């Protein structure tokens, strides 16, 4: 009946289903792909009416360390208490998915690989992932908009980890 609303860029919603028995790639799964404004609503609304991880990357892109697009990258993080799933999750969630395929970060947004969202019993977790850890100027921007955006308290940092460093952890590069 109408013409769908092209995004600028196709997406990819990837699922990772918890399971002990199997090496950590073998667990993720790719749902589907779009690149309209009414195939993302369709989704989300099929998804919110339905340890259990989604990420949504560019198409083409892996959501994980061993891609060559996320490599040489890291993630802004956001962690939520035990408290915060019910009140904060879902909005910080729609809101993060909505900084992606609206390319919230002008520019910017090129640098923008995806985001992954962590369903802990302990405590979720809520990150977007850029391609470069050493390029400052759009690590940066993206970080302090993506906190405004999520209405964020400004005195609390939000911290930037290179996955390299997440890869080997036993440490923020950037802090806003
Ligand atoms: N090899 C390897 N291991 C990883 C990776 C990774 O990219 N590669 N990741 C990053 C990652 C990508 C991703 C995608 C989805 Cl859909 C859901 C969750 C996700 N987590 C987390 N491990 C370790 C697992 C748990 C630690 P933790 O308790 O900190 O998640």
């Amino acid at each position: 009946h109408y013409i769908k609303h092209p995004l600028q860029n196709r997406w990819a919603l990837w699922f990772f289903k918890n399971d002990k028995s199997k090496t950590w790639q073998a667990n993720l799964r790719l749902i589907s792909k779009f690149d309209t404004v009414e195939d993302f609503w369709a989704l989300y609304n099929h998804i919110q009416l339905s340890g259990c991880d989604y990420s949504l990357f560019k198409d083409g892109i892996e959501p994980m360390w061993e891609d060559e697009k996320n490599k040489r990258g890291g993630r802004w993080l956001i962690t939520l208490n035990k408290q915060q799933r019910r009140s904060d999750l879902d909005r910080f969630w729609l809101e993060t998915l909505l900084c992606l395929i609206g390319e919230s970060f002008d520019d910017y947004s090129d640098d923008v690989c995806g985001a992954v969202v962590n369903v802990r019993a302990k405590g979720d977790k809520i990150a977007i992932w850029t391609t470069e850890c050493e390029n400052r100027e759009a690590v940066t921007h993206i970080g302090r908009v993506y906190k405004e955006r999520l209405g964020l308290p400004p005195k609390i940092v939000i911290g930037y980890q290179s996955h390299a460093d997440t890869a080997t952890k036993s440490k923020n590069r950037f802090v806003v």
